[PDB]
């Protein structure tokens, strides 16, 4: 079938702004969140909505250097968004890779946000605990250099 691993974040900026610094101006703050194995992210068509594809770039302890992925929907009624991998060295171990947050607000003047990974097998893969693990360091840095990107700078 297709297997899947979640995690659940505490954050106060706004729902929209929040995945728009996540993935959407992900071209600086993807990188800066991930140092190491992550060197780059650029988008490939008209940006923002729905059906963006999205180019990352990987460093060094990396088994390929890139990975391309879509915005492939948004729910603003309960923010939900969906981002998806659709071509590069992930999808050699993989038939189909994919991302499903959420984001709801408190009566706090934040947001709970819920973040997981959809890995599809070609029939044999297990899926690697490196990658629920790194996946949780990862899009951790990026929902804390987020933040902080938006505590700078909320003007944008």
């Amino acid at each position: 079938g297709a297997i899947t691993y979640d995690m659940e974040i505490p954050s106060s900026i706004s729902a929209e702004k929040m995945f728009k610094a996540f993935v959407l101006d992900g071209d600086t703050i993807i990188p800066k969140a991930l140092p190491h194995a992550i060197t780059g992210v650029q988008t490939l068509e008209g940006d923002g909505g729905v059906g963006t594809i999205k180019l990352t770039t990987f460093g060094e302890g990396s088994v390929h250097k890139s990975v391309k992925h879509r915005i492939d929907g948004l729910d603003k009624e309960n923010f939900t968004y969906s981002y998806s991998i659709i071509e590069g060295g992930a999808l050699d171990v993989f038939e189909s890779i994919s991302y499903h947050i959420k984001i709801v607000a408190t009566p706090d003047g934040g947001c709970i946000c819920k973040n997981r990974s959809i890995y599809t097998p070609k029939c044999d893969a297990q899926v690697s605990e490196e990658e629920i693990k790194a996946g949780k360091e990862r899009a951790s840095g990026i929902f804390k250099k987020v933040e902080a990107y938006l505590l700078a700078n909320p003007d944008c």
